[PDB]
């Protein structure tokens, strides 16, 4: 019914509609989004208001078409951090005490002797090693965090890496609904369809934007693409491919690899 009402968001005075912080890149990105073959499949923007004198994004608030809505976040892409944070670790790298402790903590071997020296690692070092204990090097996205109908909410999911772990957090999201499996499996196909049109996304890198799935009990089901804080443009006349492995400089993300095997993991699920 609301985002706000489970709880970076603040709530809108409008109904159905809710407030994100603005960030220059989301907002540039919102606008273009809105005039785009993806326009449907983002939260609608409805522009920009001031609240204590600071910049809101006025969003369609995703959750008010749902009785008792579940939740999931699923992070797109085989690369989760832009390529000027890699450039920016090696010229000036900014050490991080809290990255070092949650890598020690899921695996003591992972830091080099160097970052136990330093109690500290760099942003792109903690966010590779996240991709490659989860799903997003190998699947190209991976399961951020789930909220379930009964008010409980997990982000649990820092080394859900197999298929067949992934396909299980799904199989326990849906809870054997069929009607909620397939209108998602249909949304995740009209989606991909439309991705390979959009002019928007042959022209930007798309990093650390989510698919957002929202279903109830009276089977309603919606996915969104959200999150556009880190998507920017490419050069004039250059695109990516959105499937290619990222190499330094190419700046493809594998958004379509991840949803390749999004859709055929959900499609394996539903012949189960
Ligand atoms: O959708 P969210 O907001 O979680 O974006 C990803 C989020 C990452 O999940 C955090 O780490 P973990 O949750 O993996 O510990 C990481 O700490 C954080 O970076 P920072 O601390 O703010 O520099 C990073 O944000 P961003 O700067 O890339 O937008
Ligand atoms: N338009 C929306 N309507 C409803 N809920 C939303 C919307 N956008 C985001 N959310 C919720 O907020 C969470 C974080 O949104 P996101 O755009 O990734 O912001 P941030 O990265 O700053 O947390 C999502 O996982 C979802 O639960
Ligand atoms: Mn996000």
């Amino acid at each position: 019914g609301s985002h706000m009402s489970w709880v970076s968001f603040k709530a809108a005075g409008t109904s159905g509609l809710i407030l994100k912080r603005c960030s220059e890149p989301e907002r540039y990105c919102l606008a273009r989004l809105m005039a785009d073959a993806l326009r449907g499949c983002v939260p609608a923007f409805h522009g920009v208001v001031e609240r204590d004198g600071e910049s809101y994004l006025q969003l369609q608030d995703l959750l008010d078409g749902f009785d008792g809505p579940c939740v999931l976040d699923c992070k797109m892409g085989v690369r989760t951090y832009l390529e000027e944070e890699l450039t920016k670790a090696r010229e000036r790298p900014k050490l991080r005490k809290d990255m070092y402790k949650k890598m020690l903590a899921v695996d003591p071997e992972a830091p080099t002797e160097e970052e136990h020296a330093q109690r500290a690692v760099t942003k792109p070092r903690y966010m590779q090693w996240r991709e490659g204990i989860s799903s997003s090097t190998t699947l190209g996205f991976r399961i951020e965090g789930i909220k379930k109908a009964d008010g409980s909410c997990s982000t649990d999911f820092k080394t859900t890496r197999s298929r067949e772990q992934v396909l299980r957090v799904f199989e326990e999201f849906v809870q054997g609904d069929e009607e909620v499996l397939r209108r998602y499996l249909n949304r995740l196909q009209q989606i991909r369809d439309t991705l390979e049109v959009s002019e928007f996304f042959r022209r930007h890198e798309v990093i650390g934007s989510s698919l957002l799935f929202v279903h109830d009990h009276c089977h309603r089901a919606g996915v969104w693409l959200i999150d556009f804080g880190k998507t920017t443009p490419l050069p004039d006349g250059q695109i990516l491919d959105h499937r290619r492995p990222w190499e330094e400089g190419n700046r493809e993300d594998g958004y379509l690899l991840g949803l390749d095997n999004l859709i055929g993991i959900l499609a394996s699920l539903a012949e189960r």
